[PDB]
């Protein structure tokens, strides 16, 4: 219920922050590279995990301007989006020093 | 802050759920096998999310009752902390054909 609520958050959490660390991308980008990677994750869940994200200092934004479409929000991982990105990374790859312990 | 919180607890609920699946063990079991993997994680930290995830139903346990000390909590995972538990773990995985993606 909450506690599988706030894991499949930061999950998918994670993956944005994984996705953004080397290329900056608008929210369709990175449903679209969701896609190749065979994950469908529509924009009702995409969006307020971005806004989550940003509201935290992970990530940041610009609006990009233009006549023919509307203003679009074009996300990068921040300074410390990186540093936290980081210290998740190195836990994955210390949780398979677990993975010897449990087995 | 917020976010950084949750995913932390998230990466601390998920090995004591991967400590667990082979095994049932008391909480010192759990801090003790930490412990051998290069990690400190007092009872201040541990108690809150097995709490947590017990209340979930994703662990349960039992008293182990004596006469020489306390009664003292033996916990296992459960069939839905099983569940979850390879939900999360194929997760991880498929999170390297994200890995593939991102560089
Ligand atoms: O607000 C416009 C939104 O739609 C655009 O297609 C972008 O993908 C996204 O970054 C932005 O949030
Ligand atoms: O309540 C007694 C507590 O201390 C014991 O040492 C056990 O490690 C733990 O499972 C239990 O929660």
């Amino acid at each position: 219920d909450n506690v599988k609520s706030q894991m499949r958050k930061g999950m998918l959490e994670y993956c944005i922050m994984l996705l953004l660390h080397k290329e900056p991308a608008y929210a369709s980008d990175i449903i679209q590279k969701l896609k190749e990677a065979r994950l469908i994750v529509v924009e009702g869940t995409l969006y307020p995990l971005l806004t989550r994200l940003k509201n935290d200092d992970l990530l940041s934004y610009e609006w990009v301007e233009s006549t023919q479409g509307p203003p679009r929000k074009y996300y990068k991982l921040t300074g410390k989006g990186e540093s936290f990105l980081g210290e998740l990374e190195a836990s994955w790859k210390e949780l398979n020093e677990t993975v010897n312990h449990i087995a």
